[PDB]
């Protein structure tokens, strides 16, 4: 599924990460614009031999099981494939959980090179408040 922004906007709100952990809903938007351009079908292997998968792009080495990624973790207790679904509930779940940890939303690099420290809101134009 490709989400519309407003889409998934609603979306990402409907299930608590409005100001999750202090990071407004924008942030999460603008994550997901630049890590999956919207697109809950997005897979991306990694040059170190894991693989990003789904919306928000969580890893196999650390937070789910791809069945091919050495020293994988699964610390989200997910078979990867779960994240590629149109209904975005098992990686939010697991969002909430890598957000949580030190570094915050710096974990996803496209939110910490493109995202932090713009306005986050035009990410949020036009959707319902
Ligand atoms: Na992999």
């Amino acid at each position: 599924k490709v989400f519309g922004r407003c889409e998934l906007a609603a979306a990402m709100k409907r299930h608590g990460l409005d100001n999750y952990r202090g990071y407004s809903l924008g942030n999460w938007v603008c994550a997901a614009k630049f890590e999956s351009n919207f697109n809950t079908q997005a897979t991306n292997r990694n040059t170190d031999g894991s693989t990003d998968y789904g919306i928000l792009q969580i890893n196999s080495r650390w937070w789910c099981n791809d069945g091919r990624t050495p020293g994988s973790r699964n610390l989200c207790n997910i078979p990867c494939s779960a994240l590629l679904s149109s209904d975005i509930t098992a990686s939010v779940n697991c969002a909430k959980k890598i957000v949580s940890d030190g570094n915050g939303m710096n974990a996803w690099v496209a939110w910490r090179n493109r995202c932090k420290g713009t306005d986050v809101q035009a990410w949020i134009r036009g959707c319902r408040l």
